[PDB]
């Protein structure tokens, strides 16, 4: 409640019309006029907050083996808090910046139908309904792609948090050395038994934010199977297979394969393999190459004009092997647009090889009957 900070406030200032009491009040009753004065900023705004009251404490202030003594431990426990915020606000924008490389520009076009409409609803509101659930779908979208930053954020912030807690003990003098050389002993040997789990871990974030081979809703090629990314985390990478088989991959196996990428390929190509009979006259060899090449030209919405046909092999005197190399106009995230433009070219071939007569024989067979 409003009202109750501003009772404290009135408290604190019935305190100080009736010094350093009151001083030490303000601080207490952590005010709003940090925020007032700031109208990353909440991490700022403890941050100057702290500093402010460790210079006020330090300036307000005989017994130096009884109280004193409480006088350092106070001292330093307002230095440790403020060197935590000072850390907290340094991995916070560090993990802004981070969190910048996954954004996606595939959304752009989304994004500036949103800001108008948004913009449009501010003055000529009194299809509404549309533009609210595709900004949602849109948050949705570019959220997903940030959910390994997340996780990296918690991770990184309960070791800060350990962290502080060694230095309040130390800068303090609250610990001892006896103490501070046993827990450095079983942390190394914490080190030495669990580090290979760490090791792991680290090698996931490098894989994840550095190296970085997919983001989400790419289809990617993993040891030939070709699956999407639904979503991705530190330690594993969740695929859709072509049948929607939901598969979880560790990072750790990730990050020793080689990794295909659809999405971010140019267009790609493709090959058409057939055979003909070793005795196809070279004309109609010929003849075959002119009516592809035809097509092709037909249909440049999909298809690139350059290809190759290529013969490659003389199969006993029977058959002779080639094949038609081709490129669309088109990458293949897409998978089932490519297939149906591919269909439509080996048809085209069929016809292809109707008309000009093209067939393939199996070798005679020579008989002596015995009887
Ligand atoms: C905080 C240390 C925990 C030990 C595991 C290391 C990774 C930090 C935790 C982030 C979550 C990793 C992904 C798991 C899948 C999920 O979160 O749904």
């Amino acid at each position: 409640l409003m009202i109750e900070l501003s009772v404290f406030l009135c408290l604190l200032g019935c305190l100080v019309c009736s010094w350093f009491l009151l001083l030490l009040v303000i601080f207490s009753g952590m005010l709003i006029t940090h925020w007032i004065v700031h109208v990353l900023k909440t991490s700022v705004e403890v941050f100057i907050w702290i500093t402010v009251v460790l210079a006020t404490w330090v300036m307000l202030i005989n017994q130096p083996h009884q109280t004193r003594k409480i006088l350092e431990f106070v001292t330093w426990t307002i230095v440790t808090v403020l060197i935590g915020a000072f850390l907290w606000l340094v991995k916070t924008t560090l993990l802004k910046i981070l969190a910048s490389s996954f954004h996606l520009n595939r959304f752009f076009d989304r994004i500036q139908e949103s800001v108008f409409h948004h913009s449009v609803l501010q003055t000529l509101a009194g299809w509404v309904v549309k533009v609210y659930n595709d900004q949602a779908a849109l948050k949705h979208a570019l959220n997903d792609n940030k959910t390994a930053v997340k996780q990296l954020n918690k991770l990184v912030t309960a070791i800060l948090i350990v962290m502080m807690i060694v230095i309040w003990l130390i800068v303090t003098g609250i610990a001892t050395t006896k103490l501070i050389v046993l827990l450095s002993s079983q942390l190394v040997v914490a080190a030495f038994i669990f580090g290979n789990t760490c090791k792991t871990i680290f090698e996931a974030i490098i894989f994840v934010f550095v190296m970085h081979p997919f983001d989400v809703g790419d289809r990617c090629v993993i040891d030939g199977n070709k699956m999407l990314v639904e979503e991705m985390n530190i330690l594993t990478t969740v695929f859709l297979k072509w049948d929607k088989e939901k598969v979880y991959y560790p990072n750790s196996i990730l990050c020793t394969k080689a990794i295909g990428n659809f999405f971010r390929s140019p267009d790609q190509g493709d090959v058409l393999e057939f055979s003909v009979d070793f005795t196809t006259p070279v004309l109609k060899i010929g003849d075959l190459k002119d009516r592809i090449k035809m097509y092709l030209e037909q249909n440049l919405n999909f298809w690139h004009p350059q290809h190759n046909m290529v013969v490659k092999e003389i199969e006993n005197v029977n058959k002779i092997k080639m094949a038609l190399f081709v490129n669309h106009t088109i990458n293949f995230q897409d998978f089932a647009e490519k297939n149906r433009r591919r269909s439509e070219l080996v048809l085209e071939l069929k016809k292809i090889f109707e008309e000009l007569d093209i067939k393939y024989n199996l070798l005679p067979q020579e008989i002596s009957i015995r009887n």
